[PDB]
């Protein structure tokens, strides 16, 4: 997260770190045994770690669980990254507590202008790069469909949706991938691309998680 602040800590409790040996992704905990994230985060093999504000430090509140199932979206498109949505099941369901809790699904896709909170622990740098111990957070708003594609150096799908400031500065990064963005509760976005991070004129672009919440259903019901 580029120009963003130190998240309260545990105050992001479905926040979740996706870990290889290092922490390359995010997401997010939507019950007891299961973790949504970004498909382009795929990996063979995932340890998710849940309770983490400095993924660097042991801190007493770390739940560490191994991902038995990595369902990408059928329909992940590796060059575009439309349908940049993935689900895991945990090998065990977690112990949820003050620190360890879920976030709720969309019942409706927020509208442009809608104020909502994005986390992670990727890059901090818009030039450069710089990852921080500590679980940061940004406040930023829902943008309309039009007024990201004026004067940036992409297009986005309907699956996708933008968020964040047309003036750049404040932007989520590299590492922020798979990541949470929560408007009112329920998460309406995941991290997904970007052109560089936080420039001018280029906001990020997110996966429209409301669009996917009957796949996310059938799916959990299904495995
Ligand atoms: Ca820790």
């Amino acid at each position: 997260i580029v120009g963003g602040y130190t998240c309260q800590e545990n105050s992001v409790p479905y926040q979740v770190s996706l870990n290889s040996g290092y922490h390359f992704c995010g997401g997010s905990l939507i019950n007891d045994q299961w973790v949504v994230s970004a498909a382009h985060c795929y990996k063979s093999r995932i340890q998710v770690r849940l309770g983490e504000h400095n993924i660097n430090v042991l801190e007493g509140n770390e739940q560490f669980v191994n991902a038995a199932k990595i369902i990408k979206h059928p329909n992940f498109d590796r060059e575009t990254y439309n349908n940049d949505i993935m689900l895991i099941k945990l090998s065990s369901p977690v112990k949820l507590n003050a620190r360890v809790a879920t976030v709720a699904l969309p019942s409706s896709c927020a509208p442009a202008g809608t104020q909502c909170l994005i986390s992670g622990w990727g890059n901090t740098l818009s030039s450069g790069v710089n990852e921080p111990d500590l679980l940061q957070c940004l406040d930023a708003p829902l943008l309309p469909q039009a007024d990201c594609e004026a004067s940036s150096s992409f297009i986005i799908t309907d699956n996708m949706v933008c968020v964040g400031f047309l003036e750049g500065g404040k932007d989520a990064c590299q590492g922020d991938s798979g990541g949470p963005v929560v408007c009112n509760g329920e998460l309406q976005g995941i991290v997904s691309w970007g052109y560089g991070c936080a420039l001018p004129d280029n906001p990020g672009v997110y996966t429209k998680v409301c669009n996917y919440v009957d796949w996310i259903q059938d799916t959990i019901a299904a495995n």
